[PDB]
């Protein structure tokens, strides 16, 4: 049980994010200002959800409207036009998640921390709502507009 | 799908939490490999699987079945809307199926925090093949159990 975050895996969760949108995006984000909330408010209409487990217990949630979505995919397809959120288009954000799990826990697997990264579910929905488990860092991200991204780090455990 | 034991101690994860804390007998219908997720609900419940078996464990629901689920919790009292306190039952129902999921399987696999998502038209996007299986509760298949793999 939880009740703070170490920084190293704050660090470790910012260092995947430049690496991760940059390589898959061909985009230099500009990360926020980390920060513990309350609990997970989404103003969006994607969402999408990795389960981790191990050295640390929670998940890791990201998530943007149509709009940035249909960027992102268009984006990580070179740059090709790309105007509805079908099959494909979706299996590429999931994507975008599993790679920045992926480079996250590849550095934590440094720190001593070792851990599971679940394979991503995408929900896409109007008035979502979102529970969390364990302490809920909160990481705004800048990819095309300001904060048009947020990346959510829940930690039941591990920290 | 693959490996029935895996797949009996996640179905019967599922349909245990339900007995124990809706208090109900349900009906597991007939399985079914289905090629995506058409969800007609509003609330989803998401317990990842690691280890062994990768993937997750999904069970969802309207909010009208919702509803008389936070009924069954709070004492068999009476529930009209989807306010937090139905959210936090709901959640707590997920921490049941995940409490059971961990405890049925100790006979190499870890589980994942569940995560409760809710609003209107919930599209799921899962990754693996997905085995469908609709389960009676109050109505006639009122809840959806989907198990993505590798």
């Amino acid at each position: 049980g939880s009740h703070m975050m170490d920084a190293r895996i704050v660090n470790a969760l910012i260092g995947s994010v430049y690496e991760t949108i940059r390589d898959v995006l061909g985009i230099e984000p500009k990360t926020g200002k980390p920060s513990t909330v309350s609990h997970i408010e989404i103003p969006h209409s994607l969402v999408t959800v990795i389960g981790i487990t191990g050295g640390i217990e929670g998940s890791l949630i990201y998530s943007f409207s149509s709009e940035t979505a249909l960027k992102v995919v268009s984006a990580m397809m070179g740059g090709m036009e790309y105007n509805q959120l079908d099959e494909l288009a979706l299996s590429a954000i999931g994507e975008l998640g599993n790679m920045t799990a992926g480079k996250l826990a590849m550095k934590l697997e440094h720190l001593g921390k070792h851990v599971d990264i679940t394979p991503p579910t995408v929900v896409s929905g109007r008035d979502l709502k979102i529970k969390s488990f364990g302490v809920i860092l909160k990481l705004p991200i800048s990819v095309f507009s300001e904060e048009d991204f947020d990346l959510h780090l829940s930690v039941k455990s591990g920290g």
